[PDB]
């Protein structure tokens, strides 16, 4: 059986970037799907350390927290920069991706109809930093840090794909980010994974707003 | 000082990294930013995400408080003994970061209206950390393994600011109560917690706590 198991709701949500990573790296994992019905029963929730999913198992190591799982796969699969400085910059990127992710989630779950217009107007300023980091790394021709893919590329890639669904063309003002998403999306194992039913057939978020 | 910390004259998101630097006997310079300078706009526009803290380690410039904790954890050896412990140190820190956002949100947007409900809900938010301790040698050492990690300093900060918000909130948690007492007593840390640069700084920017 594969050493990896992902336990989560049948949505892309906080597991889309970790699944893209495993698929692009050629690793197998098993999905254990939890329906909203099983979750309301209550017993699996009370068993989760912070009362939430995802849950991930690597052999007998059980982890919670989506970013902990990305960093763990980052360090075991050698996707964490080539030295100490790169690793610090990969973290700095992931943390800026997590802050925009939090704001995204908050909109979808609490203010979609009344805040979409204001969130969209303010998007370009939130996206500029990643355009700027790409500008300074080999003129935006490789990955977000150094010249080897890292876990933060998969998380940043997912964050841009969902915003392009929320605000179509929102990357039009950003040439390096635009080429970056097309370059990454065409990696053979990732392209195949992104066109497969296992990915396309799951909603982005749990309430079906996107 | 290979180190420079740039931030407002408040504890906030720099309390845990200063605790770490002080406890590990490291030297650093504070570059204090007042709300008058901040509002002028120069520095902020040069800030990658438009926010502080900003930290310099020789010619390395970093932003993001958890990035800075991680960097100091990796470089000073406070990231667990191996890959499995590093993953658990991360899991703890992320849990601290989740509760710190809720805390931060109580302070900046719903203090007078949302404080009673927040305090009523707190015991449920502190249980996970009581549980993690109980699983590591019965909660007698640190949050993960037998060595201190960068997540211990962040959890310590988070527990100390809640004792301020809701006095006696750890009375129901023996392992967490003990843990604050034992960590607060490390010599270089105890000195720092009693110094004016720590004691005379407000916790938050709006002066609410
Ligand atoms: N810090 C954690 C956050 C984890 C998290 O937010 N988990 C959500 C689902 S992700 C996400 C979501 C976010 C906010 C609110 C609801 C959900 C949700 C609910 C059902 C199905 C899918 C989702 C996802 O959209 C959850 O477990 N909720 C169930 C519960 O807490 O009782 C991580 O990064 O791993
Ligand atoms: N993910 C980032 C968050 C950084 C952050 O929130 N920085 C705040 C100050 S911390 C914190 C704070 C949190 C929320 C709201 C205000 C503040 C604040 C304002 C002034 C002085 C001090 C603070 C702190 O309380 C900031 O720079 N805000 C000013 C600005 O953007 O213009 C990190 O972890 O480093």
């Amino acid at each position: 059986m594969p050493p990896y198991t992902v336990v989560y709701f049948p949505v892309r949500g906080r597991c889309a970037a970790l699944r893209m990573l495993l698929a692009d790296q050629g690793q197998s994992w098993k999905e254990e799907v939890v329906t909203v019905e099983t979750w309301q029963e209550g017993s699996l929730k009370a068993s989760c350390l912070y009362g939430q999913l995802p849950k991930f198992q690597d052999g007998d190591l059980t982890l919670y927290q989506s970013n902990t799982i990305l960093r763990h796969l980052g360090r075991t699969l050698g996707l964490y920069g080539k030295d100490q400085q790169e690793a610090a910059l990969v973290d700095m990127v992931n943390d800026g991706v997590e802050d925009l992710r939090c704001k995204y989630v908050s909109l979808i779950y609490t203010n979609y109809e009344a805040g979409k217009d204001d969130y969209v107007k303010a998007l370009p300023g939130q996206l500029k930093p990643f355009e700027t980091l790409l500008s300074q790394n080999q003129g935006g021709k490789t990955f977000i840090v150094g010249d080897q893919i890292s876990f933060a590329d998969y998380n940043l890639l997912d964050l841009l794909l969902i915003h392009e669904v929320l605000a179509p063309g929102c990357l039009d003002a950003f040439p390096l980010l635009s080429a970056y998403v097309g370059r990454l999306s065409a990696r053979p194992k990732l392209k195949a994974f992104l066109a497969s039913p296992e990915y396309v057939n799951l909603p982005i978020n749990g309430n079906g707003k996107q």
